[PDB]
């Protein structure tokens, strides 16, 4: 089945700057993001279809996660991808979708809106503790991105 969540987050950063940024993610969160190492660039062109391998270290274990490219739109800000492998996704699950998107916040920052579509196979339905633990990570991407900004003005 297919199981559907939406989370919301605000930046004071508008999203045309913050969007430039969300493009670098793979440069960016390896820096800021402790537990993230490395994202490579396995089977693409960055683009729909790619394959992103990143690695992580969960309580001084090495783990890699699967990332697949959904779709990009950069007139909307939108940026989607599914985890498809690795730890992190559940063996009760498909595949988990992180469907990014910025909008304009009502001060000239932004709004975050993840929905999140995870993927089960067959009858089972998701795990309350991988939901928090999905919700977090998109956070701590949005927070990542941001930060990095806000810290490096110049750049953007
Ligand atoms: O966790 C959330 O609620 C939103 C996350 C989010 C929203 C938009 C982006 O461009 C991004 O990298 C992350
Ligand atoms: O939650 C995490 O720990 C990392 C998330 C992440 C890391 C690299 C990316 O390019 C991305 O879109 C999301």
């Amino acid at each position: 089945g297919v199981f559907t969540f939406e989370d919301e987050i605000t930046s004071t950063v508008p999203p045309a700057k913050l969007y430039n940024a969300m493009k670098d993610a793979d440069s960016i969160t390896p820096k800021i993001i402790d537990d993230v190492k490395s994202v490579e660039i396995v089977e693409g062109n960055g683009g729909p279809g790619t394959i992103k391998k990143l690695t992580i270290v969960e309580d001084g274990e090495t783990k890699f996660i699967l990332h697949k490219v959904e779709s990009i739109d950069e007139a909307n800000y939108a940026y989607n991808y599914s985890v498809v492998g690795g730890v992190a996704l559940p063996p009760t699950a498909e595949k988990i979708t992180f469907e990014t998107k910025l909008v304009e916040g009502p001060n000239g920052g932004s709004i975050g809106k993840l929905t999140l579509k995870y993927h089960t196979k067959g009858d089972a339905k998701p795990d309350e503790e991988e939901l928090k633990k999905g919700k977090a990570k998109g956070e701590g991407l949005f927070r990542a991105i941001e930060g990095y900004v806000l810290a490096n003005p110049t750049q953007y």
